[PDB]
């Protein structure tokens, strides 16, 4: 009857989808059970030869998990983001053992299946850690207690202490739901380049002026936020090279367009507006026009040169988990 129930495409992926995932409450404890399920079906299937079936029932529970996860609410999205994502997490190494024991068409077909489920987990997983890290930004109030001189008199004390539990809870979960090592490490990468991205967009758009004693205290704070990380991961401040440079910008004392072209020509890590933008909301408690000058030629070369526009904002992309997933 084996086969028969495997050919009813329909009638399982049906129950998985509707009737065990989109049904799944977290907020419960262990004995990793959608990918359990997930993995028994598609390896049943691809023993059985039944190739397009797994592929057409994989599709249906990404589709699934994918809408799940993006519904998720405000309340929710931190745990459930990760649950989600911890199981979906451990579907291209799964491919890469299933196809261990293995004719060539079936060879291909994992192949191929581990290829596109890691796509389809770097979609969610990006989508969702920016959902989430817009959410925690907030409730943590990355602004005030990094970037906001009006602040700069407070201790920052609470806040901070704030933000180390945040980071703590966030780590228990991590380890709660199961993430794989590098997985972990991944995560707390792009969150930081996340911060990177938030902090230097609130650097130009929110703060109204800027001088080299401004920068030197959004940097103590920066390297308060970064010692969390420090024990844990590689080296952080790569992920936070734009602010880092912005700040370091502001305590450079720069006086000849000579200095300054030694300093900034042919260096890519801001791009010219991103400097100008910098520079043009110094304020004393200023720059050369000889400087701003040359800047605004730079930048117009750069228009008649190019296509593309040359953005001041930055975006948040991380790369694919490919190499981290194991």
């Amino acid at each position: 009857d084996l086969l028969e129930l495997l050919m009813d495409l329909n009638c399982y992926t049906l129950e998985v989808t509707e009737g065990y995932l989109k049904k799944v409450n977290v907020t419960e404890v262990n004995g990793l059970g959608p990918i359990h399920v997930i993995t028994t079906v598609v390896s049943s299937l691809v023993r059985n030869g039944l190739l397009i079936q797994s592929s057409k029932f994989i599709s249906k529970v990404l589709l699934t998990v994918e809408s799940i996860v993006m519904s998720l609410p405000k309340d929710e999205t931190m745990l459930g983001g990760i649950f989600w994502l911890s199981n979906l997490s451990r579907l291209p190494a799964f491919a890469a053992n299933q196809k261990t024991l293995y004719d060539k068409l079936t060879l291909i077909y994992l192949n191929d299946l581990e290829n596109e489920t890691l796509k389809v987990f770097d979609k969610i997983y990006s989508t969702w850690l920016v959902k989430f890290m817009k959410h925690a930004s907030a409730h943590i109030e990355i602004f005030d207690m990094v970037l906001n001189e009006k602040l700069f008199k407070n201790s920052g004390d609470e806040k901070f202490a704030k933000l180390f539990t945040f980071l703590n809870e966030f780590d228990a979960v991590l380890c709660k739901f199961q993430v794989v090592d590098s997985m972990h490490t991944k995560i707390f990468n792009d969150t930081l380049k996340y911060l990177n991205v938030m902090l230097f967009n609130d650097l130009i758009t929110k703060c109204p002026a800027l001088n080299w004693k401004y920068g030197y205290e959004v940097d103590r704070n920066i390297e308060r936020l970064v010692s969390w990380f420090e024990p844990r991961i590689e080296d952080v401040r790569p992920n936070l090279i734009q602010i880092i440079q912005a700040v370091k910008i502001l305590q450079l004392k720069i006086s000849n367009l000579n200095e300054f072209k030694l300093l900034f020509d042919f260096w890519y890590a801001l791009n010219p507006a991103q400097i100008q933008a910098i520079l043009l909301k110094y304020k004393p408690a200023g720059v050369p026009n000889e400087i701003l000058n040359y800047l605004a030629n730079v930048i117009k070369r750069e228009n008649l040169s190019l296509p593309g526009k040359m953005e001041i904002m930055l975006s948040a992309q991380f790369d694919s988990a490919k190499n981290h997933l194991r």
